This record gives structure tokens, sequence and C-alpha cells, in this order.
């Protein structure tokens, strides 16, 4: 009994002695024997294996501080005094290896003080380090070394989730003394501080947090789990603390279910800590797939005892704290577990578990969708939530009626709202087809005075369903083109308007029932937007609902009328056609907005964009800095925006270059920078050499290789040492001569960093252009040449040993700039040689660039391009963040004050301009900065594009077709631009067809023709689609194009050419372009019997009468030579016009079916209106009546061709009844509302500015006007004037005065009659 | 029709009946509300067209909304009447309702009262008013040729009144605009209609509809009219109602001058300015506690020349403001004839013949203000001191001398009175210049308004760059003339905190090699004392009582003056004080008493008042919430003539 007791004093007491003097027991050293282990290892073990025992705390706590006097400076030499620095880091690491095994092993009751012990051990031997790599680095590193190093960050991880709320505290103080021993190792940052720690950066902010006020545990984790979630490259340490608590959470879990709060909260903190860090680990079965699955199958956890809690938590953290790497799995595992809802035969099943089920997948949603957090937008991209959402309605569509299935109903409503939010962040395979199920589905639920018949007040709950429902549908509707299923060929026409009135009239009624005569708060609301949804409706498509919607302005009530008069008014200000109208009226309307924008601030100061640079959101940060770069550089003022926004970051930070490639706003301006002028840089040099190595028979085969591990004895050394220089010199070589061609935009960039590094000198033998070289060279030429395949230089990716050179390559090329020797790097040693002579060439080519003037008062270009399409972006962003700038501004400039500063610019021009116009739907996928021809490939590859059944209607259609070859032999194609429509089918998979079928031919030159027959507005290409097919394409293919035919041109397409001419800029003056003037050219380049242009085209085969020298009355008179075809008239001019710097002579073609109105005027000139061609085509011709009697006779011809034209009309646009709205405009004008009466002047104004009509006053359009009652003679003379000056609208005013007659009331009834009797 | 020759037949009793036939048409249009588009197409537009029967068909209105009153049913149809009635001739019937809107303004010099609202003839300018809102559209209001005298009567209404009165006044100005934009008399070039097309959209803006008072209103003319006009009367309700501010007018009457001179630079030889400058001056100078206040501020900012006789007449206006707040319990009432006194000459002194005395005799008019302890005074106090070394500068006086040199030179002959009013204010100027032309700085942190707080601070900016200029002393050197700016400067100037740091953590504060004198360290020491006894902020009383703890052991022999202002905050720091950052200046201050305390005290606390300053630590205390005169505003009044008399003779 006691005698066991005396061995613990005994032991305890020997301890404490070696505390007191540690070389009492350290002399006389036996030395590590060959078969056996030393004297100095057996003590440390004998001390170390007490620490974690806790059955003798006391000794256990002595322990600690015995083997914490063995590690002060003084007692390190005594280890072994033969070898100091070789001895003790093999002894020391493996304590760190056996102790920290111990805490991830099992949670110990001393878990939290063993921590801080082992922090004090960390500081220790980092002053050991330290001070031996001062005397002599020579410092080793062996296996063991590394080997614990692993095992030390595992269990620094595994403690961040440890409930204690000082054990976490403590372990992310421990980050620094891993970070600080990494410089010490090595000095140099870039070269082993982003290197052998590679997520060095995130652990300094681990320190920082930890220095804060304790709180709660909740909030704690908070900042945690927001750390956790920036880990971006994996690691050992990252890929093992991972899956070693997983295991733990996993059983864990069992325990919690099977067993039929402390032990709950160390769930939770194992779960949310689970996630954050789970994008390390990313990359069928794994282990990172099974935590999903088993995840979603605790959403549904039924459980009596602790279900809701469970339930309640998931919910909170997976939406709210998943990491925006494992979105794309998460939809894909979701969506699956939805559509086995929907059995064969598409019938739903109700089981009351999946109610359960969906009643969560619609909280998880909104949660995620809400928040906006950085890097979120980059991921959101790559899965479809389409087919999700679709399903969803579905099964709460059947769930039937009842106060539990109203409230799902609610919230499904209001997630539809916030998916409409980040529409341009998602990606839409079919947008239209989409966006109108939703509209036809939700319409259903909206059902008014439904709470009376039901008689229970219960269900007031309805009126928040129909209050959601709308909120929902005016979202949708913005900028919505309607579209009918093809269920039945009804025609296309009919079918949009028949779908119109639908939807018209089921607003109206649900108006009527929101009349207050027929809560208040809740009518009030709810009749407001029953308004504001009516008017995206009509704004989308007049076209088809303008006839329908002019019962609104005789409405009874008179609020619901002022609206409609606002809508009407914007429509006729924009232009129904292109009709450079946005070129006139939006080019100088919004002139003034980016003088505001670039208002030179006083030496630089730039208030607008430093200022909305901190205020915008980090979301939007690409989108910020592309509008910023495209707009400065068009008014030639680059230089001075990259200065005020290098420099905030450089003094700010002085470690300039790190943070530059870090991530923020300023980095990312250089991104976009390189990226959208370096490209062609690259390409265009790099291209040549590679077809050298990786093709030519001479290169043959030959490894790049100089590793003696991986030497192969078949190949001599030599010869790969050479052969490998000799290859870099070409590629030095071709860099240094390539000056000239460096695009001026860099050019720029590079001075701003040399004037700032310079500056940065100043305060602070380091040379500017050292650092500027290394840096520029490191981030824009090195990356090109590692992978080139990845950048899109090369179609195929270079063989593995073609891949080393380049590898190498690149490293010795980088060792140069930075005049570094191979230091441990005997490998390469050889090669330090060749180095040493280039060190000098290498800075000229540095100063070239760098010795640009800082103004470039003589470097001059002028060509101030309008950007229109930029613009519009910059107006949007304002417009949201139109208060928070202000703020901003608000806190400075009391010095001056603001009236003629920013704040008080902004508020009066951003208010004039009024709301931005909704954006429009988009075609294409989505896409984003970062695309290349590979990365399109591989995206539409792994889409099964295939089978979609739309690319096979391509192949039908016949576009872009191979047709035989050339004279030279080359294959031709033919691309039709009849066949493609504007919206009809995604624009990405034209690509992909057109890019399929020129792969196997488009390396060797190919001549390709373009038929341009009748081209129209209704195929075209946008501005965003037409970028992309600059970049999808690999780019050398652009260089094999051998010649270019254009045939049947048209005026329309010149047109189009002047408004992109920016973008086209590069084919302007182009030598491979060549127009087919006449068809007996044609023939003669191209190889006769092998063309094979539409049949449809030679159908016409201009093979009709002549009616030479027919002049076109115009503005200018051209002559134009008429052909009047059998089923068509083509107008050819016999004048030349310039097109892209080459004469040619333009064709416009107007089929005989689209012929609607032929009048003659007289013999000596005839009238030809064609459908929606505004003013006719006057022509003058000796005899008009000979060439009219044919057209007469085409069009009656045709007449008896088609099956029905009587048929027809029922559709009209605002230029089509001028009559009818002066009506309206006049009756509203003296009615008795104040409000009503201003929005009349408004509409008058802009309806005498777009027809040109004559009055006696000016008018002019503005808000707030206070208009008296009495206005019974100010319409009495403007009505007056008008028939006197434009007496042809007679018939069209005096119906529609008659028809408001008797709408209106007794008092309005006499001021009809006052102003209907001038016209008579 | 035919009316013409019955209202001129010789005043034979028959001009009685046409009257009458007019008031019965009157009663005709009131009650036929059905007919009404009608009655005025036939009846009143085509009785309008005879020009010698509108002036008394134009007067018979008047008379008619009179008896209802200013929300009646009777005088709300006439004004929409009066529309139709003007179309005829719009250059007779505008020429003839402005002609008596100021005619009745000109009528209130007789029986002066406090307010509009309270004079007898309020009701006769109510109802006109809503005339010329009616005739502003469609320019039924000659611009043309009345544009000065409309605007001269918008300044004396705004944001007066009712809220339907205030916002018909915002519904005129933005009408008023829109007729110059579209008149074809005028010829404007394209340069300048787009000035007023974004002058138009400013006033629209939630900015000015704070300055008319109409916030927390959706839209000005909904109020503005009213549907059921013709049923019954307004019933006006919420009788509490907004106070005015001169400052806001300031603001109105400057946005009004940008567009009058756009025009005035294309219409050749225009008179417009000269016009409104002459009815401004003509009640500028008039005894009116209704008008005279907003007519002044309207006169400095749109005057261009300023002559010696005027300049007596203003600062004369101001002897008696003060004179009869005192004497009177009506103190509001003339506390706003001061303030835009100030105000008035804020805006002129740059117009001055620039050698005058007065240039320089305007600094202590500035000082005289601010010891009146009123948050308003003040406000407008500091605007005059900021401007006058401003345009000091321009005129190059500080070139070769030092702000107490100049300053100081101009109070000798004066000095009499001067001396008595330093011995009441508890600051002398004679002793020490610099110390005491910032004990009037100090109350500045101490106001409401964050926007004098910045004011405060520029100006002791400017003053300290003006001392060391004189020195050539890098402009942030440490000597006996530049150390007052930078102890009031200390806890908000980054830069002087800076380049001036305590030595115990360039040059450190405190030093003692040049700060010898036990008199310029004995004020030094209030001054740090004076802006903790009333600051409350973490960070203001850290950095302030870091340089206290130092000032212990540097000057153990004149500390003991600076107890009683530390002993109550002190006292209760320590008992209740749980900041490491903040308890350890602390400690070192009580520690170093002791230490110090083994002799007899070399100066009491009273040693101060021996040179004067016995009232620094009391003059930078809070605005009174008991807002009075302070009561020794007596000599201020008997300064105020001397200084008259002494550089404007006559
Ligand atoms: C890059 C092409 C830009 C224009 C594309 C217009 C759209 C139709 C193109 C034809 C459809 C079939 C696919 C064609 C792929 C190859 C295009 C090609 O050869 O591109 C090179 C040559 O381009 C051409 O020859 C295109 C000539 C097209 C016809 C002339 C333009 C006006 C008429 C067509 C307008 C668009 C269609 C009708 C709607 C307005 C570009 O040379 P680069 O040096 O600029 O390369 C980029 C390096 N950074
Ligand atoms: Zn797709």
């Amino acid at each position: 009994d006691l005698e066991t007791r005396s061995y613990k004093y005994l032991l305890l007491s020997m301890v404490k002695l070696i505390h007191a003097d540690p070389k009492l027991l350290l002399c006389n050293p036996r030395k590590q024997g060959p078969e056996t282990q030393g004297s100095t290892a057996e003590l440390i073990t004998g001390l170390v294996q007490l620490v974690p025992q806790s059955h003798m705390p006391e000794i256990a706590q002595e322990a600690m501080e015995a083997l914490l006097v063995l590690h002060q400076l003084d007692s390190i030499d005594l280890w072994n005094p033969d070898a100091p620095v070789e001895t003790f880091w093999e002894i020391s690491s493996q304590m760190l290896f056996y102790i920290c095994k111990k805490l991830t092993s099992h949670q110990m009751l001393s878990s939290t003080e063993i921590l801080k012990w082992l922090r004090e051990i960390l500081i220790c031997r980092n002053k050991f380090l330290l001070k031996n790599k001062q005397a002599d680095r020579s410092s080793g590193t062996p296996p063991i070394c590394r080997q614990a190093q692993t095992k030390l960050e595992v269990a620094l991880y595994m403690f961040l989730w440890n409930p204690d709320t000082e054990a976490v505290l403590v372990a992310m103080s421990c980050f620094r003394h891993l970070c600080e021993e990494a410089d010490i190792r090595c000095g140099v940052d870039e070269v082993s501080v982003h290197n052998l720690l590679p997520n060095y950066n995130t652990f300094m902010e681990f320190a920082s947090v930890s220095n804060m006020m304790s709180t709660g545990r909740a909030a704690l984790q908070k900042r945690v789990m927001a750390l956790l979630r920036r880990i971006e490259h994996p690691t050992a340490g990252n890929t093992e603390a991972w899956e070693d608590t997983h295991a733990k959470w996993e059983q864990a879990t069992k325990l919690i279910l099977n067993y039929p709060t402390d032990s709950l909260q160390e769930w939770i903190n194992m779960t949310g800590f689970l996630c954050a860090l789970g994008g390390v680990c990313l990359q069928a079965d794994t282990p990172v797939s099974k935590f999903m699955d088993r995840l979603l199958s605790l959403m549904v956890c039924n459980h009596e005892k602790v279900g809701l809690q469970i339930r309640t938590n998931v919910k909170d953290l997976v939406g709210l704290e998943l990491s925006p790497a494992l979105y794309p799995m998460l939809f894909n595992k979701l969506k699956n577990t939805i559509s086995k809802f929907f059995d064969s035969q598409g019938q739903v099943l109700l089981t009351d578990t999946n109610t359960q089920f969906v009643e969560q997948t619609i909280a998880i949603m909104k949660n995620l969708l809400d928040n906006h957090t950085e890097g979120s937008s980059e991921h959101l991209g790559q899965a479809s939530i389409e087919t999700m959402m679709l399903n969803l309605v579905r099964y709460v569509r059947v769930l039937g009626n009842m106060v539990h299935a109203i409230q799902i109903k609610t919230k499904l409503c209001q997630l539809v709202e916030v998916m409409m939010a980040r529409r341009d962040d998602l990606s839409f395979c079919q947008e239209m087809k989409f966006r109108n199920k939703m509209v036809e589905y939700l319409t259903d639920w909206v059902m008014g005075t439904s709470n009376q018949a039901a008689d229970d007040d219960v269900k007031c709950l309805t009126r928040d369903l129909d209050q959601a429902s709308m909120e929902a549908v005016v979202s949708l509707l913005a900028g919505l083109p309607l579209q009918p299923e093809e269920g039945d060929g009804v025609e296309l026409m009919e079918a949009k308007s028949q779908l119109f009135l639908k939807y018209f009239t089921l607003f109206m009624n649900l108006l009527n029932d929101c009349s207050e005569v027929e809560m208040s708060r809740r009518l009030a609301s709810l009749r407001h937007c029953t308004v504001l949804a009516m008017s995206n409706l009509l704004n989308a498509n007049v076209d088809s609902g303008l006839m329908h919607s002019i019962g609104l302005g005789y409405h009874k009530d008179l609020q619901t009328r002022a609206t409609f008069m606002e809508v009407l008014t914007k429509i006729l200000q924009q232009g129904t056609e292109f009709d450079t109208l946005a070129e006139t009226v939006l080019a100088d309307r919004f002139e003034r907005l980016v003088e505001l924008v670039t208002m030179m601030g006083d030496q630089g100061e730039l208030p607008i964009a430093m200022a909305l640079a901190n205020v915008v959101p980090c979301s939007q940060w690409d989108e910020l800095a592309r509008v910023l770069v495209t707009l400065f550089d068009s008014r030639h003022l680059l230089y001075q925006l990259l200065w005020n926004m290098f420099s905030k970051e450089v003094e700010l930070a002085d470690s300039m270059q790190t943070l530059f490639r870090g991530n923020s706003l300023a980095s990312k301006i250089m991104t976009f920078c390189f990226k959208v002028y370096g490209a062609t840089y690259l390409q265009k040099l790099l291209d040549p050499l590679l077809r050298i190595v990786i093709t030519s028979s001479d290169w043959q085969h030959v490894s790049f290789e100089v590793d003696p591990t991986r030497l192969e004895p078949s190949e001599s050394l030599e010869e790969n040492q050479r052969n490998l220089l000799q290859m870099t010199e070409k590629f030095f070589h071709a860099i240094i001569s390539s000056s000239s061609e460096f695009p001026p935009q860099l050019r720029s960039v590079c001075h701003c960093l040399y004037q700032a590094t310079c500056h940065s000198l100043l305060n602070k033998p380091q040379n500017s252009i050292g650092a500027v070289g290394s840096a520029m060279f490191l981030r824009f030429i090195n990356p090109a040449i590692v992978s080139p395949y990845e950048a899109g230089i090369l179609d195929k990716k270079p063989p593995p040993r073609i891949e080393r050179g380049l590898k190498l390559m690149s490293k010795i090329l980088q060792s140069i700039a930075n005049h570094v020797l191979f230091t441990k790097e005997e490998h390469m040693r050889p090669f330090n040689d060749f180095v040493k002579s280039n060190f000098d060439a290498a800075r000229r080519f540095f100063l070239d660039i760098a010795s640009d003037c800082p103004t470039s008062d003589a470097v001059n270009h002028s060509l101030s391009f309008i950007s229109d399409g930029n613009v519009l972006a910059l107006h949007r962003l304002l417009w949201n963040n139109q208060e928070k700038i202000g703020q901003y501004l608000s806190s400075n400039r009391d010095h001056k004050a603001v009236g003629r500063r920013p704040f008080d610019k902004m508020a009066t021009l951003l208010a004039y301009l009024g709301p931005p116009e909704h954006k429009p739907v988009a075609d294409t996928h989505w896409s984003s900065l970062n695309l290349t021809s590979s990365k399109f490939e591989e995206f539409m590859t792994r889409h099964q594009v295939h089978e979609k059944e739309e690319f096979k209607a391509l192949k039908t259609l016949s576009i872009f077709y191979q047709a035989g070859t050339s004279k030279a032999g080359n294959p031709i194609f033919y691309y039709v631009a009849r066949r493609f429509k504007t919206g009809q089918i995604n624009g990405d998979l034209l690509i992909y067809h057109v890019l399929l079928t020129l792969k196997p031919y488009y390396a060797k030159p190919y001549e390709i023709v373009v038929d341009l027959t009748h081209t129209g507005p209704s195929n075209r290409f946008k501005t965003d689609f037409l970028s992309k097919w600059f970049v999808v394409f690999p780019g050398f293919a652009y260089d094999n194009v051998s010649a270019v035919y254009i045939y049947n041109c048209n005026s329309w397409v010149r047109e189009y050419t002047k408004y992109h001419e920016r973008l086209l800029t590069g084919l302007k003056g182009s030598k491979r372009l060549v127009f087919i003037d006449c068809p007996g050219k044609l023939a003669e380049h191209i190889e006769h019997e092998q063309q094979k242009l539409p049949a449809a085209t030679l159908a016409l085969e201009e093979d009709l009468k002549v009616f030479h020298n027919a002049l076109k009355l115009a503005h200018k008179d051209t002559k134009v030579s008429i052909k009047v075809g059998s089923t068509a008239v083509q107008v050819t001019s016999a004048e030349r016009t310039k097109v892209l710097g080459q004469s040619v002579f333009l064709n416009d073609i107007y089929y005989a079916s689209e012929i609607e109105e032929i009048c003659l005027v007289d013999e000596n000139q005839f009238t030809l209106t064609i459908a929606n061609q505004g003013t006719p085509l006057t022509f003058m011709h000796q005899e008009c009546e000979a060439i009219v009697q044919s057209i007469i006779h085409i069009r009656t011809r045709w007449e008896l061709s088609q099956p029905d034209s009587i048929p027809q009309h029922t559709k009209i646009r605002p230029k089509d009844v001028p009559g009818t709205l002066l009506n309206i405009a006049l009756l509203n004008l003296g009615s008795s509302d104040p409000s009503l009466r201003s929005a009349a002047y408004n509409l008058l104004c802009a309806l005498t500015c777009t027809f040109n009509l004559k009055i006696e006053g000016q008018l002019l359009e503005t808000s707030g006007l206070c208009i008296p009652a009495n206005n019974t003679l100010f319409i009495v003379s403007i009505s007056k004037t008008l028939a006197a000056n434009e007496p042809h609208l007679t018939l069209e005013f005096l119906e529609e005065c008659i028809s408001g007659f008797s709408k209106s009331s007794i008092e309005l009834k006499h001021l009809c009659l006052e102003y209907m009797t001038p016209w008579l």
C-alpha cells in the first residue's frame, strides 16, 4: 500500500531537482550507440510520458516546467557538446510528435492546459533556430521534422472547434509562431514564405481576431468559421484535419440518435467547422460526397427525443456557413432527391416526409441566395438551378388548401422574388422558356375575395398569399417578352395577342375589387403592385398589347389613369428601331455623366472614383474594375487613375508586390489590364516558336531533363543540357527583340508602378526596375510559357516530354530577372554560367518600357470611342448605391462647400436621368472574364449538347455548311444569315456547332463565304454575344483564314457595321475581305460547279426586267437599278459605297409578300411603303406605272397564293395612332385631380416632338408642375392650332373624341364640346 | 359686351349699377358647378378682352374673396376665375395683381407687428398669394418684365404660414423658372438653357423641400390644391408651425441669384439686378421687426457695392438691437435682428474700399459677439471671423506684422472702454494676446452642431500659420507666441500630436528651455485642464491626461494651480474607473502631487486673477439652457458707439 505511494513522493522530488539545475544529470553523456539509444534521449522520453498521464496531476504539472527549462538557450548546449545543432532537432521534434498525437487521439481533462505549455515550447525552439541560422546556415530538415511539422498542424485545427473558449483563443494565437518560423528558414518572401507555407497570408489574420474581447461561443464561432472559409490551397495539414475529425463526427452522430445538452453542443461545433473547411478536401464515392448525403438524411430527422433541435440547426448551418466551393455539389444532390418525388407519368406523391423535405429545401435556398459573400459569384455559375425550381412549385401546387399549406406557398412565393435579384449571377440554359412558365403557374394562386366566401377570419392569410404572389410576378415580368408553347400551330403573331389578353383581364379583374368603395393599407399596397405589374407587361411587348391597353385611358380610378400615361410617355421617347436614336438622344443625354465620373479632382484626387471604390460592396468588384478601366482609357486618362489607386495600396502596405498579387479591388485592376491587352501580345509572339519545338522533325524526340534521379542512361546528359540551353536562347532572344510590339496600355501600367516604388524608395541598392522586371515577367510572361494550352495558345496539350522543357525554361528565365545564381540547385548549376552574360541584356528590355514619359504629351491617340455599352452599366451601378456613396462624400470635403463638388453634382444629375432601364435577357450561358477556348470546349463537351434535339435542328437549317473546295483547293464554308433568329435559340449552341465543324480543318488555311442575302434586324448579333466570337475560337485558326467572300450585301448591314465599328476595327481595311460586287465575279474566283450557294437565293436568279437608271429620290439621290423579280423586287444601287474601306454596290431585296403598300403617286415617281419601315421609298422613273403595273401584278399573284389574306391587322404601334393619344391627353388635361393634370402635360410634350407637330407656344417636359384647375382655355387653343396645321388627323381624332364623350361625366362633357367644334 | 360705356359714366351713380351686375354673375359661377367649363369660355373669357373694363372687374374679385377668408369657397373660386380673365391681357392683369402685392407689404410699416401672421393685413396678402400661384403657369405672369418684383416677394413668404401656403410658394418658384425656359420674347442661347434646366431639377430635390419647410410631404402639388374646393372651405389644423432659420434664406437667395445672372448675360443692358437691389435696400434701413431681418440677409447676398455711409447704418442697427434686448422682456423678437446684422456684414466686407480702417475694425465686432453666449449668435460670429482673416491675407496686411500688432494697434484709441470689458469677462488682451484670442475659441467645442466644430478648428489652423510665418519657424515650432494654438489643436490634429510628442512615451511640447516664464506656463496648464473638465470621450481624455501627468514632474512649482479644476472629476475616476489605458495616467498624477507636497506653496489657486485670467475656465463652459443676455452687454453698447465715432466721423 504505502510502498507504491513512496515511489511517487521520490519521483516527484527527482523531477524538481532537474527543474533546479539540469546540468547535474546531463554530465558524462553516454552518446548514442550504434545499436542502443544514448543517455540524453532516454532522460527526455521519461519526462514526456508523464504530461498526459492525468493519474498523477501534481507530477504532470511539474514535468511541464522541467521540460521547459531544458529548452532555454543556456541548457541546449548540454544535450550533446559534440554536436549541439544536430541532436537537438532530432530529440525535440520527436517530443512534439509524441505529444501532438495524444491530443488528437481523444479528449483529456487537462487538454486546455497542455496547450498553454505547448505554445511556450514553440517560442523557445524558434529562438534557437534564429541564432543557429545566424552563426552558420549550412538547420537540417530530416523526415521527422516534416513528419512532426504536419502532426503539429493537425492538432491546431481540431482544437478550433473545441467547446472551451480558452482553448480556441490560445490555439489561434499559436499560429504566429508557425508563421514566424517560416521567415527564419527562408528570408526571401516569394520563394519560400508562399511556397513552404502556402496559406501564409490567411494565418496572419488568425492573430488579429484572437486579440479581441471575449464573447459567448456563438459569437466567436462566427469569426472562426469565416477564417476557415478562406483556406484556398490544399495542404497535408488541412487534408488530414478534415478527415480525422470526420470520423469522430460520424460515430458521435450514432450515439445521439441510437440512444432511445453538452453532448449536442459539441456535435454542433464539429459540423460547423467541418463545413467551412470542406473546400480543401474537394476532389463518385469520396469522403466529401458521403458527408453531404448523411447531412441531407438529417434534414428530415424524425426523432422524438431531440429531433427538433437537429433540424433547426442543420438548416441554420448549411445555409449561412457552407463554403462557396461546395455549391456545385449541393445543388446536384439536392436536385436528384427532389426528382424522385415525381413518378413516371409525372404524378406527385404526398408522403408527409417529402412535405417536410421541401419545406426545408425552401429555407436552405433562401438563406444561401440571400447572402452576398466573397467569391460566391464565381461558383454560382457552374450549376443550373432551373430544373429544381420548376419541380419544386409542382409539388406545392397540388399540396392542397389549409392553414398549413398556405404558409408553405407564402414562403415559396418569397423565394422566387429573391431568385430574380441574382439572375445575372445564376446561369440559365433557357431563360424565356423558364420565366414564362413560372408566371403561368403563379397567377393561378392569386384569388381575390376568397376569404369572405370561406367565412373564416383564420384564413386572412390568403390576403398575404395574394399580396406575396404579385410581388413575385412583378419581378418576373420586368423585361420578359411573351412566348406561347407550340402545342398547336396558330401563327405566332395571333398566339401572343391571345396570350396577352389572358393576363391583362386577370389584372383588371383584380384591380376592380381593390377599389376602396367596393384593410386600407392592404388594398393600397395590393392595388399599387397590381398596377406596376401591368406596366412591366406592356413595356416588354408593345406591338402585341398596345391595342388591348388603350381602354385604361378612361378608367374609373383617377390614380390608375395617371400611371398609365407615365409609362406611355416613355415608349414614345424610345426608338421603335435602332434609328441611331440612342446614338443621338442617349449619347447627348448621357454625355455629361462621364464628365462627372471623370471629374479631375484637384491634384489628382478623383473623388468620384476613389469614393466609389470603397463604398461599392466587394461582390461587384469584378464589374467595377472593368467599367473604370474601359471608361478612363476612352478619355486618354488611364495613367491618372492608376497613380491614385496604386499609391494608396502601396503606401498603405510597404509590401507593394505581395498585395497586388493578392485579392483586392486594386489587384483585380491589374488582372483586367494584362488579360484584356496582353492576350494578343503573348499569342502573337510565342506562337511561331511553339510550332518549331512541338512539330518540327529537326527537334525530333529529345528529353529536356537534367535530373540525375530521373536522368535516362540512353540520352547523354551533355546533349540534353546543350539542347535545353539552346532552346532557352531561342525564347529569350524573341522576348527581348519584341520590345516595340508591347501594347501601350501595359507600358503606362509599368510606369505608374515604377514611380510608386521609386517614390516608395525615397521615403524608406534596391533597383526599382529589378522589382518591376521580376514582377511583370513572373505574372504576365511566365504563366503562358508553362501551360500554353490552358492559355489557349495551342489547341492540343503538349506532350509531357515537351512540357518539362517549358517548365525548366521558366525557372532559368526567372532567375535572370532576380540576378540570383543557383543555390542548393546543383541540378541546374552548370547553367549558371549562361545567365551571367544576359544580366545586362535583361535590364535594357525593362528600361525601355519603364522609360515611357510620365505624361504622354508626345504619345497620343485621340480615338475617343463612344463606348455605348459600358456607359449603361456605369449609370446602373450609381443608382443602386446612390445613398451610401453620399455618406462617404459627406464625411469629408468640409473645407469647401460641396455645391460645386461631387455630392451636389451627383444628386442633381442622377435624379435628372431617372431610374435605369431593366437589363435584357441573356441568350448565352453564364460567362465571365475567365473564359478561353479551352474552357469553352470543356464546358460544352461536358454538357450533353449532342442529344439536345435543338442542336440537331441546326443541321437541318443548313447554317455554316462545308461546300467542296476552292481554286487554291482550300475547303469552303457557307454561313446563311437568314437562318438565325435573334433569340429563339440559345446563342452558345450555334457557336459550338460552328466550332465543331471547323475543328477538323481549321488548322490548315481555309476560305469562308458568308451569304447576307435578305439580311434583316430580326437576324442579328447583339454587342455582348458578338464579342465571344473573337475569344471562343483557339486563336491560331484566325490566321488560317485564307479569304473571305461577301455576297448580296445590303444597306442595313452597312448600318450595323457603323454602330459596331469599334469591335470590327481589326477587320477595317482587311486584305482577306473580298466583296462580290456582281454575281459574275464570284464564280470566277471560286471553283464553278463546286460553289453551293443557297438554292432559294439562286431561285431569284436576278433574271427579270431591268429598269436601268432609276433614281432614288431622298435626302440624297443615288442611282438605283430595279429588277422586278417573279416573287420579289431587288433594288441594286449603281454607285459604289465604302464599307470597311472597300467599295461595293448595295443590293437591297424586298420580298413580294412583304409589300403591304403600293401607291403610284405619279407617273414621274411612285411610293413604296413596306412593313415597319417608317417613311416610304420614293424613286423617279419616266414610266412608273410600267414598273408599278408589274409590282401590282406580282403582289396580286401572291394574294392568290396565300391561303387567307383577309384575316390581318388587329395590330398597331404608337406611330400608327397619333390621333388616339392626342384625345386622351386633352381630355385628361382638364380633370379634377391635380396629379393627373401634371401627367397629361408631360404626355403632350412627348407627343408634339416625336411627330413634329406645329403649335404656337413651346412645351417643356418636367415633373412637379402645379397646373391651375381652370384649364378650359389652354386646351382650346392647342386644339384649334393643331387642326389648322394638321388637318389629316381629323378622322383619327374625331372618332375617338366621340367615344370618350359617353364615358366622361357631366362636367367633363361640356369640355369635349368646346374643343371638338374647331375640327369640323 | 356693352358695359364699356357705363363703367365711366361720369360717376352719375350708374357706375354703382354695373358692379351689381358683375357681383350677380360671380354668384352664378359659385353655384352652377356643372356648367363651369362653359361659363369660363363664354362669360369671363370674352369679358376679359375689354381693356377699359379690366380695372373695375379685377377690383370686385378681391372684395368678394376678402369676406370669405383665406380658405373660404368664395375666395378659392375667384382665383380660378382670374385665370380666364388674364388670358386676354397678360400684360395688364399680371402688372396689376403684382402692383397690389407690393403695396400691401409696403404698408406693414405703419403698425409693426412681431410676425406677419399677427399683422392685421395678413389675410389680404394670403388671398393675393393664391392669385399669383394660378397665374404663374404658362407665363400668365409676364416674367420678361416682372422677374425682379417676383423674387422680391418670394423671399418674404418662404416657409411662412399654414402648410398649404408653404407648399404654394414652392410651386410658385417652380413655375417661374419653367416660364423662363419657354418664353419667346427672350432669346436665350443654347448654353444658358442648360443652366435653367438643371436648376429646375434642383428645386425638386429633398434638399430644398427642407429649406422651404415642407419636409415630410411627398409631393407639393397635392397639398397645394384641394379637390373638393367648391363644396367645402379649407379646414386648417395642427397649428404647430416649424421655425425658420436665416441661414436657410441664404441658400435660397443665392440659388435664385445664380439663375438671374445667367439670363442677364444674354439680355443686353438688363436692369433686373438694379431693380431688385433697390427694393431690398428700402426695407433694410427701416424699422419693421417682421421684414427687416429678412431684408438684410438679402441685401448683402446680392449687392455689388458698399460705401462707408451704408456700413455706419448697419453697425448702428446692431447697437440698438442689443439695447432693446436688456430693456424689455421680449428677447427672441430682437435676438434675430442681431444674427442678421452679422450675416450681412459677413457678405459685404470683401467689397470694401480695400484701404478703409474698418477692414481691421471688424475684428473686434466679431469678438464682441462671441461674448454673448448664444448658439445662434456664436455660429454667426465665427463666420465673420473666419472670413475676416481670409480677406486680410489677399490684401497682404500680414506680410511684415503679427496679428497681435495689427489688431492691437487699431484698439489703442478707444482702450478706455475696452479695458472695463476685459475686467468682467475674465480675460485680458494686453497681458497675453495669443491666449485671450483662444479662450473665445474654446467654447466652440461645446456647440451642438458638428458643422461649427470643424469651422473653429480651421480658424485655429490659419491663426497658427500666421504667427509662425512672422518668425519663419516652419509653422510647427514651439515658442511663446505659438504655444496656445498647439494645446487647442492637440486633441484634434494628428500632425500636431505627432510633430509634438510627449517626451516620456521631433520636438516635444512642454520644453522647459523655452517655456521658462511662470506666467506663460501657468496658462498652458489651465488650457489642458479646461479641455478635460467638460470633454466626455475616451480618446480625448486619454491623450489629455498623458500630457498632464508629464506636466506634474516638469513643472512641479506651478502645477498646484490646477487642482480645483481636476479635483471633482479625478476623485470620481479613481473610485469607479476600470480602464487600464486611462487609469495609468491618473495614478501618475496622484503620486507626483504627494512627492512635490513638502514645502509652502509658491503659487496659490488665485494666482491667475493677479494678471486678469481669472475667468478663463468659466468662459469655456457649456452653453446655458436659460438663454439670456449675460447682462454685461451694457458696455458693448458704449464700445460700439465709440468705434463709429473714431473711424466714421461723418
Ligand atoms: C473574329 C470575327 C468577328 C466577326 C464575326 C461576325 C459574325 C459572323 C462570322 C462568320 C460565321 C462563321 C464563323 C467565323 C469564324 C472565323 C471568323 C474569322 O475569320 O475571324 C477573323 C477574320 O474575321 C473575318 O474575316 C470576319 C468577316 C465577317 C464579315 C464582315 C463583317 C460584316 C458582315 C457580318 C456582320 C455579322 C453578321 C450579320 C449581323 C450584323 C478575325 O481576325 P482577327 O485578327 O481579328 O482575330 C482575332 C485576334 N484577336
Ligand atoms: Zn446548358
